[PDB]
């Protein structure tokens, strides 16, 4: 799967709210382009002039994320930020010339991101009381990823002493993107647990934090929410479940193929992270079958 890279796996099955911290910083940015950030202005005034309906909106950019030694006290991540947007996610990362930009941040920075608006997006392995994982498919009308599959999730928008309420927003953005989108009750979800960090390769490295949510709703129950929404109630053009006792051989599956790079990143940190099981009982033959 040369289109996704893991940055962070979690430990202890994964990190709740508490356990971490945020550095929002303006040392965390994107460096100006080379030759100026004129060239993400034009690009942005061409579309602009073929879309006057479509709007900027600022996003979180990660920088990294450094994990505390494994079995300390204390906080155990610490997340480094910086601020980008919609507007410079187009003139960078979805850019004809992203590789060039990538290249040149090696050179100037030794950093392949410098250059690049990365912003932070947020997904979820969204589990159900009757042990199925949630997918959605996405409309074959989109620019991003046409006709994929994809996990509940989105690039949640700014409004450790400004810390804290950074990571607020991103654990409570990852609940709203499952409410707005699945259409559940936000009552019937767990708070979640961040799994890690996974990078898309297809789109110059942006990276999303894949969180595990549980649901007190049946299958049966979630699909009834999402479909009473009616088409406008959601992006997607479907919903559909899979037991999590085949995620574990997705990737030997047809679906892989069809499945969007931070689904793919979501599905394997669920399976490292939740999946693989480090004790006697649950590593028994019967229940963690050979192969
Ligand atoms: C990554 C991080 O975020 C906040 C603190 C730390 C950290 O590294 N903590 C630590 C270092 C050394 N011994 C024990 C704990």
């Amino acid at each position: 799967d040369p289109e996704v890279t893991l940055l962070l796996q979690c430990p202890g099955g994964g990190l709740p709210q508490e356990q971490i911290q945020a550095e929002l910083s303006p040392a965390h940015d994107r460096r100006p382009l080379p030759g100026g950030d004129e060239a993400i202005t034009a690009i942005w005034e061409t579309r602009l002039k073929a879309q006057p309906w479509l709007f900027d909106a600022p996003k979180f950019r990660l920088h990294s994320a450094t994990l505390a030694p494994i079995g300390s006290r204390g906080p155990q991540l610490l997340l480094r930020l910086g601020l980008t947007s919609y507007r410079d996610f187009l003139g960078t990362n979805w850019s004809s010339s992203a590789a060039w930009l990538r290249q040149q941040g090696a050179t100037d920075w030794g950093d392949t991101q410098a250059y690049l608006a990365d912003p932070l997006g947020v997904g979820a392995a969204l589990a159900t009381a009757d042990d199925f994982l949630v997918f959605l498919r996405r409309s074959r009308q989109v620019a991003e990823a046409p006709g994929l599959v994809d996990v509940p999730g989105g690039h949640p928008e700014p409004q450790d002493l400004a810390g804290q309420l950074v990571v607020h927003e991103l654990f409570s953005s990852v609940l709203q993107e499952i409410c707005d989108e699945v259409n559940l009750p936000l009552l019937t979800l767990s708070q979640p647990l961040l799994l890690g960090i996974a990078r898309n390769e297809t789109s110059a490295g942006r990276a999303s934090a894949e969180f595990y949510v549980q649901c007190s709703l049946t299958s049966e129950q979630v699909r009834k929410h999402y479909l009473s929404g009616g088409p406008e109630a959601h992006e997607s053009t479907g919903i559909f479940f899979v037991e999590t006792q085949n995620v574990r051989r997705l990737p030997e599956t047809e679906m892989w193929a069809e499945l969007c790079p931070s689904a793919k990143g979501a599905i394997i940190l669920y399976n490292r992270v939740q999946g693989s099981p480090t004790g006697a009982a649950l590593g028994s033959p019967a229940l963690l079958p050979p192969l």
